[PDB]
């Protein structure tokens, strides 16, 4: 009924490291709200650590949560926003926690909050490692005999080193898979126009992101010059950037990530902007534990519009480098998703229905630093 | 956990008759979602008694909600939207239902699940009644003397009796009152343009939907030819809609009906585009009951960006020709919410707080008419 | 002279059901214009039996109706438009009413009152029912065989479903053929960018409203990634609609149904909207009578825009499942249109030249329902 | 039942000398349509006397009018717009002869085949006659004091002229008058923005087309800097220029002649655009007889967009110089419509309701002229 105490836990995991954060809102009542932020990126999201753990210490916790009503998160959401610019990440950590103290005092699963579950299982797709072409063909055949609905691949370049690598994959997939590239915004325009035609031959379903986020008149203006869909990821963070690009015609499919749109909240609000658009949406993770692909796993399982699309929360699979859940005793989340033949099942406790190995939490507290508590 | 029977009651409610529809949504499990259409307008919204009546009994009840587990208000809302066009106010009665069923499901207050209570209360203004300029001047002195913070008239027309109403009310309030027109989208380009300038020296407030609802190049041209805020009501129904009006500037200002929206999710979504335009917004209502007024009373109390300002949401205080709620003594809703010193607060019972006479409402059952029940 | 009172019968029709309308407006001098609303469709229209004969029997008729001459169409057409928002289909049942009385009383068709007979027949195409591919080819041939312009096909879905019914279908009528597909706005832009390529090789003359009715902005962003040319129905149903697209370039060409247009008069003002924009319009049907077909094919004979093209208003075709009128004996119209050798043949007499089965009326009257009257 | 004789006679009516044409389409049954071409205009429409005869007589007559059946207008209509670039007046004329035969042939007058007669008579609005401003002022007081709705005035020029026009009969007729301006296109763009402003402090009520018809740009960009509202006339001529007038925000309303617009069928689709753009319409006239005003005269009482304004239809006023009909004897009309008290009444007779002076007719053939005929 009461937040009272704010900590937030700085953490290191390796893979096979991630930098992250977890946060607890401690109620007056027993009841502890958990999230994860997931891992920190310099590039695709200009948060670390210490920003997301001073922004919410130093400024949130004592002008925001602290004596609040946890259940009062439209309120605090916008309080948050108008406080602080950007901190998208920061905000979204408490968003999750809100919704999981909010769920375990009312006694639901958290996609009962956010309009019920729509779908019993999200079907997913999957983005594979670097790695030789050959190398990276053999993982897309184990992703798809396990299950998964589409293949990914990054794109790093030179281009005679991404032709080699799509052109292996499609062979060794077929012509009737779902296989796309993603370029996180590395292209200036011409390089985006003459490597798209260059692989037009492969038939990739479509080009994830291949300018800056800032550019959409470059992606309005690629897509008048190439066959394959454009998709906008960085490109479509605010509210007003969905706007810009419904407007600019700059894309035809988008991609999203809680800790990107600002937190569940913010990601509904995101989301019936996409409705608008009338456009495809993948939501992504922020690579991290169970705890980090828990608030993502309830919103798909709950939202109208993104219950239509094959999705790529798959945080818990990266980290542990597997391709389902059975394979994974030794996540921060005693009880990860259930993620099975290409599917993901959202928990059904109270609240994000996860349950802390505390004990490994403890283990895995970033070397040189310590959680910090404020109350 | 399973909706088993719809009911639908046709209902007539004398002033000091409004036609409207009662929904009750039963459950397998004792617990009964119920809401109130409201009263029906055939122009504002285009449907009655026997619209609603039919596609929720022929329709929505056998393909949508039989069978269905009620807390899927995401799914439920998608599917009636993707089987029929229109039909706002009917989807809105079923979203209504929907609410309190869950509500009372989980034990909690709608707001609870609009995102918590945001404000305890919220700032009223009141639409005045027909009648001679005098008369009407003194029913707003009588509404301020209540503490109610804007008076609204409406525009019949012609003319000089457009001018002769505000001139006199003007004159009664003082000019540091909130005093605006309704024209509920009566007037042809070239009166608009005429009336709104004739009304500049009684500096109002703004003018509400000036032209037909379908005119917004006509609205985006008005804004270029007059000094006077313009605000739309009818031509801001459909998320496209609020979208066109923003990329047109159609609008200095919004005006909301859970009704027109289509529901309180919908609702959401269309205050999820408001904010978006930065544009403010004012709730009315399809004069009801106290059971109509809850939805929009949970909304307003919870949604953060309808939150910053003042309403119009009194259906009762309209029926019961009164100011303030304790003056109510014979409405369907045994406890209408209180309405007080010109604010309205939210019941903080499960669901949509209300008890129902039904004893008052099998009176009000609209004579050669009966309720109607699918199975 | 005078309408004095308006009968509105609820009728069920079985296929080979069809839950409609008739409309009976009885004058003072004996004469009585009657119309058919046709086939009521949730999600195409969004008006029931029971909505048709309450904005009817409640609103037009004591306030538009009752007392009027009939032949005052533009005035009462301009009634019903300030008195009621949307409801097209029951506006243009008591188009289709006034009409006909109005041709009775002076002598003469229809036509005679729409501007003449431009043409002598319809020329016409059809829609195909739903079944396995190869059992589609086999009707697509006999339709061809008898002498129709052009075979269309209703998209379902899933995009292996649609690729297998094109293929086949193709496959079976040859090269030559007019052949295209009806997706009723089922597709997310991906959806339709998806389908749309992989039809390619089929060849089809077009895409009929690919995407939603409102998505103005995805339909006009499809035309920029596909070659097949982009019709729109659900889309074109206001004249601002129409205005929208031909702004938007968001069609090559128009779909328009009598009852979506909201009645004859309404319909030769969407035609002028049509005529400016110079795109082809293909006029369809709310599956129904001969009487229901009488109304466009007095349009479709009269108007010299849309007498440039094939049309699609076969209705009747539909109900008795057949090719060609002269195996019809048992429809409520005594003397059915003449539809022979893939023509439409609009009927000579006074009015929609239509003589009912008074009979077979009674006989179809909806079970459980019964017939309104308003004097 | 077929027109077996085209007939085309010039005359010159001298006024208080107008060159016009009369037309008579005479059919194998007796009956015979009629029209009056009214005053032509080689600025404001380009036609003459020679030009209508011939293009009417060498190729409307034998190309699509003899032999075909007149009540096929539609027909005729298009076929006249394929055959014929401009020739708008021309084409009204071969219009309204049709009409006028079949309204004969039918036994309605043609408001009946126009949509009715939603109003029972015309409130009408004169143009007052150039001299000096003295007199502009008493000719505008004794036209108020029969009853007219409004006094419009021709702007001469210069500045200087205007000015005092205007500021004498603003200060005669009071502040309360619809007072306003016609320029005729005469305006370079800095011609008006100086005039335009020089006259604000009169409050005329418009300014009618002070531009070329062709500076659209112009038009808006007026608009863009001056406070009183700009119609449109000349500008307003074909469908697409209606279009390119809403697209660029040209004009706050706008003026239409039945000769410009092409005919009554022409004129009903002009209309159309108009109500898409709801914009006011006034109707004006090419000088002439009580026969070129009944056109008009069953146009405005039937069409429901233009019977919401003040019309400018008084041809016969002109002619006759006076400011009723009961004053006019020797008309080529023997039963010129009623202009009583300020109001037009269309006649009640079969067709257009005219019966020709012959023996006037033959007294006004133009000097030097004579009729043709062709079969
Ligand atoms: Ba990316
Ligand atoms: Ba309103
Ligand atoms: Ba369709
Ligand atoms: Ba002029």
């Amino acid at each position: 009924l009461k937040i009272t105490k704010v900590e937030v836990i700085p953490i290191s995991t390796p893979m096979k490291r991630i930098d992250g954060v977890l946060l607890k809102l401690h109620s007056d009542e027993g009841l502890v709200g958990i999230a994860d932020a997931g891992d920190t990126s310099s590039w695709y999201r200009g948060e670390t650590q210490d920003s997301i753990t001073s922004m919410i210490c130093d400024f949130f916790a004592p002008k925001v949560l602290l004596g609040e009503d946890p259940t009062k998160i439209e309120k605090i959401v916008g309080r948050m926003d108008i406080l602080t610019r950007d901190n998208n990440q920061a905000k979204a950590t408490v968003d999750f926690a809100l919704h999981d103290l909010v769920g375990k005092r009312f006694g639901v699963p958290v996609y009962q909050l956010l309009g019920g579950k729509t779908i019993e299982r999200i079907p997913l797709g999957l983005v594979l490692g670097a790695g030789e072409p050959e190398a990276v063909a053999e993982e897309a055949l184990a992703v798809l005999r396990e299950g998964f609905h589409f293949v990914k691949l990054k794109a790093g370049g030179p281009l005679k080193a991404d032709i080699a690598m799509v052109a292996e994959v499609r062979r060794a997939v077929g012509d009737d898979v779902d296989l796309f590239i993603d370029i996180n915004g590395a292209w200036t325009y011409d390089q985006a126009l003459t490597t798209i035609r260059a692989l037009e031959k492969y038939n990739l379903s479509k080009i994830e992101q291949p300018l800056p986020a800032w550019d959409l008149d470059g992606m309005a203006r690629l897509r008048g010059k190439v066959a394959t869909p454009i998709y906008a990821d960085e490109s479509a963070q605010e509210l007003h950037d969905l706007l810009a690009i419904i407007n600019k015609g700059a894309a035809d499919g988008l991609m999203i990530k809680t800790q990107k749109a600002g937190g569940l909240l913010k990601a509904q609000r995101w989301l019936t902007l996409a409705r608008l658009a009338n456009l495809p949406v993948i939501c992504g993770c922020m690579v991290g534990s169970g705890l980090e692909a828990s608030p993502a796993a309830h919103l798909l399982a709950a939202n109208d519009w993104i219950a239509q699309f094959p999705q790529e929360n798959a945080g818990p699979l990266h980290i542990h480098d597997c391709l389902n859940s059975r394979d994974i005793d030794n996540d921060i989340a005693l009880n990860v998703p259930r993620f099975e033949g290409g599917y993901l099942y959202p928990n059904d406790g109270p609240g994000l229905g996860i349950e802390l190995n505390e004990d490994l939490v403890r283990r895995l507290v970033t070397p040189g630093k310590a959680a910090r508590v404020v109350t």
